[PDB]
């Protein structure tokens, strides 16, 4: 039979991804909502066929919407231990998780708040070593700590 196989998703990596500098925050740039400009200054990934270090490149071009709603795209660049470079973009989403968007409606004082933060990953090298990423797709769990992001990577299997 012709069902497609099943899904499965294999750990890449851990990423921790710093944002140490002052975010430009451009306002109501249009309906959509407020344009943030958050750069990424550096960070880490740490897996069991991929570890590294984020340089100093690239920012999220961040969309924030009336009801909280934050829209990522990301470009960032990553260097692994061995000396490959990989051009990532992230896309994706972070709102309120619909438990405490539930209880803050209610008037219950919820703590600590949760977020759906979700991610789609897209690589881009020419190492043969890490080439296999530039044709696999790839997501992310992610997490706000502060001027920080992290979040674990997986691929689609
Ligand atoms: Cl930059
Ligand atoms: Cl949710
Ligand atoms: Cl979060
Ligand atoms: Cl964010
Ligand atoms: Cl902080």
């Amino acid at each position: 039979q012709y069902n497609p196989p099943p899904i499965q998703l294999e750990p890449l990596a851990k990423f921790s991804v710093d944002l140490n500098a002052p975010v430009w925050e451009l306002g109501t740039t249009s309906d959509a909502g407020k344009r943030r400009i958050i750069p990424i200054t550096g960070g880490t990934f740490e897996g069991k066929s991929l570890k590294g270090r984020i340089l100093n490149n690239g920012a999220d071009w961040q969309i924030v919407d009336s009801k909280g709603l934050a829209i990522i795209d990301t470009r960032y660049l990553l260097e692994t231990d061995d000396g490959a470079l990989i051009y990532l973009q992230t896309k994706g989403y972070r709102h309120g998780s619909a438990e405490t968007l539930k209880q803050l409606a209610q008037g219950k004082d919820v703590d600590p708040k949760n977020y759906y933060f979700k991610i789609t990953m897209q690589f881009e090298t020419s190492s043969p070593k890490y080439s296999w990423l530039n044709q696999t797709v790839a997501v992310g769990s992610a997490m706000r700590l502060g001027k920080a992001v992290i979040y674990d990577a997986y691929t689609l299997k």
